[PDB]
């Protein structure tokens, strides 16, 4: 209904519909995306700050490295 524990992100125009958990979109997350110029916009329709755990890892991936570990 108006309530819906799902994401608030948009990627390339696909309004993310993955289920939302403990993950959210604080004013600190923004700067990590701005410094990376990703296609990750914000759904103002539900006017909420929840994200799916798939997107939670994505913004945490840009702080890591594509080089694997032992
Ligand atoms: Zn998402």
């Amino acid at each position: 209904g108006s309530y819906g524990q799902s994401c608030c992100l948009i990627e390339d125009g696909e309004r993310c519909v993955r289920p939302a958990g403990n993950a959210s979109f604080s004013k600190r997350v923004q700067k990590s995306i701005s410094q990376k110029k990703l296609k990750l916009d914000i759904d103002k329709s539900v006017r909420h700050l929840y994200i799916c755990d798939f997107h939670k890892n994505f913004i945490q991936s840009v702080r890591n490295k594509r080089k694997r570990k032992t």
